[PDB]
RNA sequence: UUUUUU
């Protein structure tokens, strides 16, 4: 019985909430034209409606004409958290595949295991009205009898495994790729992200390959780099005022230590478990420590980090997906792209700093973006442990120019 | 520091 128990206020939100948003010009879900006015193929329109999609979001309306335009043109595009970019590029991929040809024509790169899995599902479900459309997972969990070529028309994978499939394993002839999609593009091409493997895969593609880059964020230099690595691109860039959702409200709690952050969250756990929530940490060790501390305080809790094996990672993410786990202590491995409808609270138990210790503005926006997705109303609570930490948050605040409330 | 290949 407290203010943050007003998660329950969002537990059962309004009758035509999303529809009203898709009629507001100031909404990034805004729709001035129907799906049939985008002139998608019939099987791809059936796939769309089959998912319960009613109206295209801003990014979908604007990107698909640019991506389906003939002859093909590359695209570097930005749209906010939970605005439907996956459906945007999946429709792009499916729209250029010729199912008769039993080899990889369309390749998609995600930064992490779980995002590949998640996106793979959307691809299968979106193209389901092509009986012969098949999807191959170039992900860590997977191993095929060596010496073969995969006969699936669409590959989704993570940078390393795809690189091996396209090189020493010879599973995919990369020269036959028509559409190349980099999801969460900005981290896929940034030096501290997957630049090396990403570019080394790109180099293996044919000259006539359409290239599509999507993300909610494009750091200043990354935007300039993407322009030089992607030939002749159409560009969708946001103004920075547009980058934060009105639908995700941002808080912070002031503390003096890690023990004090543990106690706060302890007191708030009853509220967090009403629906579902995510807690981010700066490192794997703190993730694991937090998990053991919550668990020893008697709270059921889920852990997910990169040191876990894929079997365990796949296990947890599915359990969380089904609401069998209600809280997931995690690292930046889940900062991006993950889409779980019920996650109504995101907690930065550690504030997102970069390698050097600088405020990670991009990661912050992706992290808080795991709540309040496609029109749902969400909540992001920041745990501040020091004065230095308070500064990090204040610099983020005026990066985005979006003030963050204090919580008692 | 977080990810990312057999
Ligand atoms: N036109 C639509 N109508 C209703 N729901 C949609 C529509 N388009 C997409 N969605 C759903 O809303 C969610 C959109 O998030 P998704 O597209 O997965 O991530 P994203 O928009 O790329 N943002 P990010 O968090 O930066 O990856 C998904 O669960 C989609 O199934
Ligand atoms: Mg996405």
């Amino acid at each position: 019985s407290l203010l943050n128990k007003l998660i329950r206020s969002n537990l059962v939100d309004n009758t035509n909430q999303v529809e009203v948003l898709q009629r507001d010009p100031n909404s990034p879900l805004y729709s001035v034209k129907s799906f049939e006015e985008l002139r998608l193929k019939p099987q791809l329109l059936q796939g769309v409606y089959a998912m319960g999609f009613n109206r295209p979001s801003k990014i979908q309306e604007n990107a698909l004409p640019l991506m389906l335009a003939e002859p093909p043109q590359n695209l570097i595009a930005q749209s906010q958290s939970g605005t439907g970019k996956t459906a945007a590029f999946v429709l792009a991929m499916l729209s250029q595949v010729e199912p008769a040809n039993k080899y990889p024509q369309c390749l998609c790169l995600s930064p992490t295991y779980e995002l590949a899995l998640q996106t793979g599902k959307v691809i299968e479900q979106m193209g389901k009205f092509y009986p012969e459309l098949k999807l191959a997972y170039a992900v860590r969990g997977n191993k095929l009898e060596r010496g073969q070529k995969i006969s699936e028309q669409i590959v989704i994978g993570t940078p390393g495994t795809v690189l091996d499939w396209c090189s020493k394993l010879k599973f995919i002839d990369p020269k036959k790729i028509k559409v190349f999609v980099l999801d969460e593009a900005d981290v896929m091409i940034a030096t501290q992200g997957h630049q090396d493997q990403s570019i080394r895969i790109q180099r293996m593609l044919p000259r006539n390959c359409q290239m599509l880059l999507f993300s909610a964020t494009f750091e200043d230099s990354v935007w300039k780099f993407a322009q030089k690595v992607v030939p002749d691109p159409n560009v969708i860039k946001l103004k920075r005022e547009e980058e934060t959702l009105d639908t995700i409200k941002q808080y912070y709690v002031l503390c003096s230590s890690r023990d004090e952050k543990f106690q706060a969250l302890c007191n708030l756990y009853g509220a967090i478990t009403i629906a579902q929530a995510m807690i981010f940490c700066h490192t794997r060790k703190t993730a694991s420590w937090l998990a053991a501390e919550l668990s020893k305080e008697g709270h059921q809790v889920a852990l997910l980090s990169g040191e876990m094996m894929v079997e365990q990672r796949a296990a947890v993410i599915e359990r969380f997906r089904e609401g069998k786990e209600k809280v997931l202590v995690t690292t930046n491995v889940c900062a991006r792209g993950i889409d779980v409808e019920q996650v109504s609270v995101v907690i930065n138990f550690d504030l997102p700093v970069d390698k050097d210790g600088n405020p990670d503005n991009e990661t912050y926006l992706h992290r808080i973006g795991r709540t309040g997705r496609f029109g749902k109303r969400g909540l992001a609570v920041n745990m501040v442990d020091s004065k230095h930490s308070m500064n990090i948050l204040n610099r983020i605040q005026e990066h985005f120019n979006k003030k963050i409330e204090r919580l008692d």
